[PDB]
Order: C-alpha cells, then structure tokens, then sequence
C-alpha cells in the first residue's frame, strides 16, 4: 500500500485503486501500473523534476527505508499476475533491493523530492514506476 498526495491528485498504483479513486478518476495507464485520483484537500508532496539515478525508497515489508542506484524510465517485461497478463510495462526503474508484494505503493525520492512508487519486485530486485514525466501533476 502508498500514495503521493500532490496538489488536487492522489497516485496509487493502479493495480491497487479504490472504488472512490475509479469515481473520481483523472487519468489511468495499465501499461504504467499508475492511476491518478481527484482529492479535496490539498496534497503538498513536491514531486522531482529529475534525471538522478540514485535516492531512498521506503520497504513497508521491512519497516525501513533503503538508499538503491536505479536504472533510467524503460520498457521491462513483468511476470504475469491476478492483476495483469505477461507484458512490458513502460517507464519502469530497476534497482537491486528488498521487495515483496506489500510494498508497492512505497515512496522513491531523490535530493529534489518524490521520483516514483514501488511497482514490481523479485529475486533481490525492486522495480519503481516513475512520475517525474507527468509534469500535469503541478498545474
Ligand atoms: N506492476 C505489476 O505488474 C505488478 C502487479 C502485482 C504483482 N507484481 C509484483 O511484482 C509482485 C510479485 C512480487 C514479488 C516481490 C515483490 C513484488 Cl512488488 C511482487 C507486479
Ligand atoms: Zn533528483
């Protein structure tokens, strides 16, 4: 489970989306495992503006939070699932690093703020679905 409150908009992993978030639906990508979310109230998560490839991301499965080097934004095949058939999943950061299937939703940052969420994982790797493209998320 996570989420990056940022301004009107909640960003969960849309493999993980509520009722209310589907209701209240501003934009969705099953390619990017993402799903944004209108909100009321104010979210103040600074989102990076970015090409680090090095940061924190939090392992709920561990109760820590882990520094990793990840990969850059690619196109990378995931196993199949109950959410998804066999495919390459677009935008898509490797690192190695503990994972299990709980801790998506967990936050990646970098020095200039939130670089994206836990998405995929495996083997000793941990794969994180970027944001810092959406520059829509600010306006
Ligand atoms: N984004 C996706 O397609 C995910 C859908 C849910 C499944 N998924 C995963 O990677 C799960 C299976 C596993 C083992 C260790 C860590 C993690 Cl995060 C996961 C892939
Ligand atoms: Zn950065």
């Amino acid at each position: 489970s996570g989420a990056i409150y940022v301004g009107n908009y909640r960003v969960v992993n849309r493999h993980l989306a509520t009722h209310n978030d589907w209701a209240n639906l501003v934009w969705e990508d099953s390619s990017r495992d993402l799903l944004v979310s209108s909100t009321t109230a104010q979210g103040c998560d600074t989102i990076a503006r970015c090409d680090c490839q090095t940061g924190v991301y939090y392992c709920s499965s561990r109760r820590k939070h882990y520094p990793v080097s990840f990969s850059k934004p690619s196109l990378i095949f995931v196993e199949a699932s109950e959410y998804y058939p066999a495919r390459y999943q677009s935008h898509l950061m490797l690192a190695v690093g503990h994972s299990e299937p709980g801790d998506c939703g967990g936050i990646l940052r970098c020095q200039h703020g939130v670089v994206g969420i836990v998405s995929t994982g495996g083997n000793g790797l941990v794969g994180f679905a970027d944001v810092r493209d959406l520059l829509w998320l600010d306006e």
